[PDB]
């Protein structure tokens, strides 16, 4: 809606920053809404839903079994991992890795998830099989996360992640239990949810994964919608702005309240 582009308008005034933009119905990926749609951004931590993906892919294909257990050290933990944190002795299924890599957005969770697929090449060839032809992973946890100028490492577009969001949560790409549980994962109560969460009425869906990263980066993908189910998917990345954290995420929430206004 025409209101929401002058909010996104007047988040990159405030920010400082340009901030890419688009919304899809759900049903027939038809793009109801968009600014900088073609525009590259950062993934950060909205990457960990296409790492499950591709990691419920090979469950499906008898290559991978949720139940296996992964077992770890000390020099695997990086930054911002409270959950593997506290399992060094003992492992982490691969069920249980994704779900603190999207629920948690553990990020030596992730790191260890990109071993079990092969690593960074292995998303980039999954996406591009599954026809995204712009989303590209390149490093692991934390680097991804740099957001270096001119730098196209770990980068998307608002089009190309909408749509890939998309085939992963509905159609055929998953089984129903792969697209049941990858749901399950993104639904789940988080400790904070600034961007969306805090806009979103009470009885509405929404299954969604937030990133965070350096230089400015920020993000969240999300399909949501009225009466518990979803009917929209939503995408929003900026990168760049050196205003506060809480003066970013205000932004990206006051575009998220104009969504739901005038939905
Ligand atoms: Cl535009
Ligand atoms: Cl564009
Ligand atoms: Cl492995
Ligand atoms: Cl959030
Ligand atoms: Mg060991
Ligand atoms: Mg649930
Ligand atoms: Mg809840």
């Amino acid at each position: 809606h025409p209101e929401t582009l002058v909010k996104v308008k007047d988040a990159e005034d405030q920010l400082g920053a340009r901030v890419g933009y688009i919304e899809l119905d759900l049903n027939s990926g038809k793009i109801l809404e968009s600014f900088r749609p073609e525009e590259r951004f950062p993934l950060t931590s909205t990457f960990k839903v296409l790492l499950c993906g591709a990691v419920l892919s090979r469950v499906d294909a008898g290559q991978e079994q949720l139940g296996r257990r992964i077992h770890y050290s000390q020099n695997d933990l990086v930054e911002y991992s409270p959950v593997t944190e506290k399992h060094l002795t003992d492992g982490m299924t691969v069920r249980e890795l994704c779900s603190a890599a999207i629920t948690m957005s553990d990020n030596t969770a992730a790191n260890l998830l990109l071993t079990t697929i092969g690593g960074p090449k292995e998303l980039t060839d999954f996406l591009r099989q599954i026809g995204d032809k712009e989303t590209r992973l390149d490093r692991i946890e934390p680097d991804l996360n740099e957001g270096k100028l001119g730098d196209l490492r770990d980068t998307t577009t608002p089009k190309a992640i909408a749509s890939t969001l998309r085939k992963l949560l509905t159609g055929e790409l998953l089984t129903l239990a792969s697209r049941q549980q990858l749901i399950d994962w993104m639904e789940a109560d988080k400790v904070a949810g600034p961007l969306l969460r805090s806009a979103l009425p009470a009885g509405w869906f929404i299954a969604d994964k937030s990133g965070a990263g350096e230089r400015g980066s920020r993000g969240i993908i999300a399909a949501l919608g009225p009466d518990g189910k979803p009917s929209r998917i939503v995408v929003i990345y900026t990168t760049g702005s050196q205003a506060t954290m809480d003066e970013r995420n205000r932004q990206i929430a006051e575009i998220g309240a104009s969504l739901i206004k005038h939905w």
